[PDB]
């Protein structure tokens, strides 16, 4: 069945609940996830309005782009010439930049396949928009299938030479509580390497590591108190994870990241070549979801996308999008329980 | 009493009522007025749903910016540098550019205040959009009340020096139907000069000219199809009227344009230096409003602002705005019963 409310601010709530009593549920301010859940436990990190979002975090669950990550300096360099980007973290691109896509209210069509529901929301980024060139016309369709699957298809096209690489902000917390740690979590990440940051700045540092039997090898799946209990001074210097992985081996067939937390388990699927790691090392923010204050490692994100600081370092790939050619980009999380 | 529900698209359709029985509604997709009703008849032209406006006309009842109207080869001068905004109509830059503001659905908040209901909607205009400087906050606020006041309120701040002269692109019709024309009806307006468009590509010509005892007098009350029907060059230029008229005496306070239909007029109250007018100069097009074609004529606008050619014709004002200033401006479109005897026939 499909439910569409009020979320406050002008904004839509749609909720989808499929043949198996699984509710997921969007916004189109930021063509976000809002909420997921099962037998009335959530599994992701969420508010309950639109204001929420505005006015505590505007990330959680959120389509960030055009570009997601830190861009050193703001800094990109399209067809040779130097572009300025609009500086929102010191001289950093963070996110795209200020007042972002994710802070916008989108459009959006539903289609009801029956086994399956979509929601097409779209939003045209004008040209010059934060000193990306455009436009850039951009769709994010959030679809949930009678099997648990929550697809994120993106597609866009530029009228001009731009760059381009969103992502899907969603939090995830099995625990169904934000004052839970996710060190109880155990995860498995099909990633031998993985990027290293230059310092609190949170930039790459310029080069990529080896993981193989380090304390962020999740080849073999292990619980995140490791990670979180390590002495890397990678780990140490954001206090938990906050970092792009690369993955082994490319394709939306292979399930590329797994968490689980006891009977349930979140699978990961992508056509991307990197997955970006955030553990929520808020430390004593306190953020508040749904009356429960948050605590620092109260969640984690699993960002499919090619990973930050390409500008940096080219083997990382090419961000760039060329006008007239049609951009695509899908992700899929997996809901599955044992029996 | 305020009723919500979605209009299409993901938008939604705010509509009140207030205590004499009025009724008139807007929509967040371009903080837009949808209708505008007295006993069951439309006042001024509109859609029934979001997807119309997007595929049959994106301006009507909608608020236009940053910059309203034609700016010539998209060129501006900011803070003594030169900027080229987003070009839409051939070289012009037409209402902000491409995909401008009218077609952004903006967040809004709804505040009762009894006799008066007011639905301030907001948006942020990032830096660089369009070519425009910024980010600009900007928020529109629609509020109708009591005395049948329908006010637009708008407010704006730049953290960089940028250009803002925006305006509300309602379109009227007291016949209550697109395809009768507006020719029937009767207007006074408080100016003496007009602004003539150079040609076809509809830039400024240069000059101001004194329009006193033309057809495109209107200081004393005169059918509209006068103008019309005029042979005048800037008349059969356009086909019409779509030129800005300069008023002679400024103030809120002031009445300086009044439609007129039967029983039924429409004032028109503002802050702003001009009426930038257009009667629906579409001919043929026809397109179709509640399942009625539109006619040539069908309509007409009163969209206050400062006059557009600013950047040829420094005396027509200034519409930069510098970083940190705050923009203000107030329109009023007040509806009246009896307020004068207007019997005619065409
Ligand atoms: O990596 C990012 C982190 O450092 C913080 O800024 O929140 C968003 C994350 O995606
Ligand atoms: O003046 C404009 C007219 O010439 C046309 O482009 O339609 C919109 C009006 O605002
Ligand atoms: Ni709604």
């Amino acid at each position: 069945s499909i439910k569409i409310r009020d979320f406050g601010l002008g904004s839509d709530l749609i909720s989808l609940t499929n043949k198996a009593g699984v509710t997921i549920s969007f916004t189109n301010l930021g063509a976000r996830i809002v909420d997921w859940q099962k037998d009335g436990k959530h599994l992701i990190l969420g508010f309950d309005s639109a204001k929420e979002y505005l006015e505590k975090d505007a990330y959680p669950g959120a389509t960030v782009g055009p570009t997601a990550g830190r861009i050193k300096d703001g800094l990109v360099k399209i067809s040779g010439k130097d572009y300025i980007l609009n500086q929102n973290e010191g001289p950093q691109t963070l996110h795209g930049g200020e007042e972002s896509i994710h802070t916008k209210l989108w459009t959006y069509e539903v289609t009801d396949l029956g086994a399956e529901v979509q929601v097409k929301f779209s939003l045209v980024s004008n040209d010059g928009t934060n000193g990306y060139p455009g436009k850039i016309e951009m769709s994010v369709t959030h679809s949930f299938d009678d099997d648990n699957k929550w697809k994120i298809h993106y597609e866009a096209i530029s009228d001009k030479d731009t760059v381009f690489n969103p992502t899907g902000h969603v939090y995830f917390n099995l625990n169904g509580d934000a004052s839970e740690s996710v060190e109880n979590h155990g995860l498995r990440l099909a990633a031998s390497r993985f990027v290293p940051l230059k310092d609190q700045t949170e930039i790459v540092r310029g080069d990529i590591v080896d993981i193989k039997n380090t304390d962020l090898d999740f080849r073999q799946e292990k619980q995140l108190s490791n990670a979180f209990n390590s002495n890397m001074e990678q780990v140490q210097l954001v206090k938990g994870i906050d970092h792009p992985f690369l993955l082994d081996q490319l394709g939306l067939d292979k399930e590329q990241a797994r968490l689980t937390l006891d009977d349930t388990s979140i699978s990961v699927f992508t056509d991307q070549p990197s997955i970006v790691i955030f553990t929520a090392n808020f430390g004593d923010l306190g953020t508040l979801y749904h009356e429960k204050k948050q605590v620092h490692h109260g969640g984690i994100t699993f960002e499919c996308q090619v990973s930050p600081g390409s500008e940096q370092i080219p083997e990382l790939g090419d961000i760039s999008l060329k006008a007239g050619e049609k951009y695509q980009a899908t992700t899929i999380y997996s809901l599955h329980t044992k029996l």
